[PDB]
C-alpha cells in the first residue's frame, strides 16, 4: 500500500533502489543510488540561496508530473508551482517551469503553518495530480499531461483549516487506499474520530465518514508528535491499516475493506512514551523489512535501532534491538540529522540510511530484518556546520526511476 503522510509526503517503493534528493543551499543535489555515489548539483534553484526558497514558506517534493516514470523536482513556491522535469540521462531541467499560479505562498495564500500540499496520482493515470488541504477544504489540480494543470478546484468542503477546523497541532491528514480499489482516499485523524473520504474516481472526494473512535486528541488522548500515527498495509492485501505509537505501545486497527475498521488492539508493548520514546529524540517508521508486503515497526531509540516484525496478519513479535547505531547514544538528534528506512538494494527489504553529522551512513538489510555493519556512503548531505541544516535544507529519499 503506497501511502502519503505529513512526515513522508513522498511514497518510496517497498522494492527498489531509493535515491537521495537534497534541496541544499545552492540548489538541488542528486545522490543517485549507484555503485559509486557521486552527488551533483542538478538544478540551481529550489534553494535557500538560489531562488529564495524557505522551509517556512515553501514545500519541496519529488513526483512524476509527466507520466514517463521519472521523478521530477516539484516546488510550491511564491507565485505558484515550479517543476524541473527529469530529462533522463541523469539531468534535470534548469530553469524550472511554473505549471500553475496557485498553491503558493503568494498565489493562493498558502501557509506551511495552516495547510498541507501533496502530489498524488489519485486518478491512477500514471502522473501526479496536485492535492492541497487548504482553507475551505480539499483543492485539486488535475494533471492533464504536458505539464498542463487544470485550475485549483475545491472538491470537498472538509479537512480544511476553516472547513471542519483542522489544525496541524491537533490533527493528521494522510492519503491512502482504505477501500481496496487501488485509489488513494483521504484519511483524517480529527478531534473525536478518524474519518475517511472516498476517492470518487473523478478527481473528487466523498463527504467525510467517521470510521474510528480512537487515535485522536479527544479520543484516546493521542497528541501530535508525542504519539505518532501511521497508515500502512499490515496484512498484504493492498489496503491501509492504521497503527499508532501510543503510551503503553503500538495500537492497530485493521482495515476490513471499504474503509471499515476492526477494533483497536495493542500489538506491541513498546515504542511508546511509557518506555521512554519521545518525539524530540526517537523517530519511528513503518517499513517492510522482509519483502512480504507487510509493514514492520522500526524505531530509532536511545541505544540504537529497535524492530518489531509483523507476523504477516497485523500481529507483531516483541521489539528487539537490531542495531547499535542511529540512536541518541550515537549522537543522533532529530533537530540536525535525518533518518530513513527504505529499500536501497532492490530486494524489497527496507534498509537504513542516516544523514548524520559529518557523513551519510548506511546499514543494509540481510533480507530478514537483521542489519549489517554501518558503512559511510558519502560526506555529502551531512549537517556539516549547517551546510545541510534542516532549517534551511530539505533531504528526501525518492525513486527517481518509477
Ligand atoms: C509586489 C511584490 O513585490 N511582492 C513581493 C513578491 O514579488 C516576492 O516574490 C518573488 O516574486 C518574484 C516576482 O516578482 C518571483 O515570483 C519570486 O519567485 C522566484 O522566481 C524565480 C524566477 O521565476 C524562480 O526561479 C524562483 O524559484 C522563485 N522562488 C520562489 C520561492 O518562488 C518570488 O519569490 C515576495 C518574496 O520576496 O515578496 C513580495 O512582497
Ligand atoms: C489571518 C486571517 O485572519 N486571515 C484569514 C484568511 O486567510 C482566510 O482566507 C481565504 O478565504 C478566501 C475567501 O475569502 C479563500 O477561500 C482563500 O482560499 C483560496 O481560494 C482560492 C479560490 O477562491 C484558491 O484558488 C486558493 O488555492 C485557496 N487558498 C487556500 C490556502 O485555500 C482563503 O485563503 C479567511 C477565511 O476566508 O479567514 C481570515 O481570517
Ligand atoms: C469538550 C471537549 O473536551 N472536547 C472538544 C471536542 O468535542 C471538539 O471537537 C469537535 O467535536 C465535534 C462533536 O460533534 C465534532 O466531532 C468535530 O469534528 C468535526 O466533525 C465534522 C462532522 O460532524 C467533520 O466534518 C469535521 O471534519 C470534524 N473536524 C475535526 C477536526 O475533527 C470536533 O472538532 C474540539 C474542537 O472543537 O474541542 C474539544 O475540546
Ligand atoms: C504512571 C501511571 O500508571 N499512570 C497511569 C497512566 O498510565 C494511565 O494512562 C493510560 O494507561 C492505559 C493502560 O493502563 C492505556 O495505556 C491508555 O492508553 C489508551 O488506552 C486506550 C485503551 O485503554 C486506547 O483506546 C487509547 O488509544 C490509548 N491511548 C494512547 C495514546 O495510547 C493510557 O492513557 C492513566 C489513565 O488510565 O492512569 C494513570 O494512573
Ligand atoms: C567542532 C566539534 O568538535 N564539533 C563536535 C561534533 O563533531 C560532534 O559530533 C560528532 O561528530 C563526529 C565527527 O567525527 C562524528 O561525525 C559523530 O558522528 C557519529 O560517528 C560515528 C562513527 O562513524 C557513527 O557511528 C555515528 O552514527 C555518527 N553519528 C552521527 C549523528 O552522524 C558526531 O556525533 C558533537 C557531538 O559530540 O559535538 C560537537 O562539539
Ligand atoms: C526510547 C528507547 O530506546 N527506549 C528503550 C529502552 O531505553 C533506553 C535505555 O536503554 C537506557 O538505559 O536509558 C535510556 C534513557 O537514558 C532509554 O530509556 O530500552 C528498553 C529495553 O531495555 C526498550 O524496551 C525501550 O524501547
Amino acid at each position: 500500500s503506497n501511502v502519503i503522510t505529513q512526515d513522508l509526503p513522498i511514497p518510496v517503493a517497498s522494492r527498489g533502489f531509493a535515491d537521495i534528493v537534497g534541496f541544499g543551499l545552492d540548489g538541488v543535489v542528486i545522490g543517485r543510488n549507484a555503485v559509486n555515489l557521486q552527488p551533483f548539483l542538478a538544478v540551481k534553484n529550489f534553494a535557500q540561496n538560489a531562488g529564495g526558497w524557505l522551509t517556512t514558506k515553501h514545500v519541496r517534493l519529488i513526483a512524476d508530473t509527466t507520466g514517463t516514470g521519472k521523478g521530477d523536482i516539484v516546488g510550491f513556491g511564491n507565485a505558484g508551482v515550479y517543476v524541473s522535469v527529469n530529462n533522463g540521462k541523469n539531468t534535470f531541467a534548469d530553469p524550472p517551469k511554473m505549471v500553475i499560479a496557485n498553491f503558493g505562498y503568494d498565489a493562493g495564500g498558502w501557509r506551511v503553518e495552516k495547510h498541507l500540499r501533496y502530489l498524488a496520482d489519485i486518478r491512477k493515470t500514471g502522473r501526479a495530480d496536485i492535492i492541497g488541504f487548504g482553507e475551505k477544504g480539499v483543492l485539486v489540480s488535475r494533471n492533464n499531461g504536458g505539464l498542463n494543470f487544470g485550475p485549483a478546484t475545491l472538491v470537498l468542503k472538509d479537512f480544511g483549516y476553516d472547513a471542519g477546523g483542522w489544525r496541524l497541532d491537533r490533527h493528521l491528514r494522510f492519503l491512502a487506499d482504505v477501500t481496496g480499489n487501488g485509489h488513494l482516499d483521504i484519511v483524517g485523524f480529527g478531534d473525536k474520530h478518524v474519518f475517511i473520504s472516498r476517492n470518487n474516481g473523478d478527481g473528487t472526494f466523498a463527504p467525510a465518514k467517521s470510521v474510528i473512535d480512537n487515535f485522536c486528541i479527544d479520543a484516546g488522548g493521542w497528541k501530535i508528535g508525542d504519539h505518532p500515527r501511521f497508515v500502512a498495509d499490515l496484512t498484504g492485501d493492498g489496503t491501509a491499516d492504521i497503527i499508532g505509537c501510543g503510551k503503553a505501545g503500538c495500537w492497530v486497527a485493521l482495515n476490513n475493506g471499504g474503509g471499515v475498521f476492526g477494533q483497536v488492539k495493542l500489538v506491541i508493548n513498546d515504542f511508546g512514551t511509557d518506555k521512554g520514546w519521545q518525539a524530540a529524540k526517537h523517530p519511528r517508521f513503518i517499513a517492510d523489512l522482509t519483502g512480504n508486503g507487510r509493514g514492520d515497526v522500526v524505531g530509532f531509540g536511545n541505544a540504537g535501532v529497535y524492530v518489531a516484525l509483523n507476523n504477516g496478519d497485523g500481529t507483531f513479535q516483541s521489539a528487539k534491538l537490531v542495531l547499535k547505531d542511529f540512536g541518541v547514544q550515537q549522537g543522533w538528534t532529530v533537530s540536525k540529522h535525518r533518518r530513513f528506512v527504505v529499500d536501497l538494494t532492490g530486494d524489497g527489504c527496507a534498509d537504513i540510511i542516516g544523514f548524520g553529522e559529518k557523513e551519510t551512513l548506511v546499514s543494509y538489510n540481510d533480507g530478514k530484518g537483521n542489519f549489517g555493519p554501518v558503512k559511510a556512503l558519502t560526506n555529502d548531505f551531512s549537517f556539516s556546520g549547517g551546510k545541510w541544516a534542516p532549517e534551511t535544507t530539505v533531504c528526501w529519499m525518492a525513486n527517481l526511476d518509477s
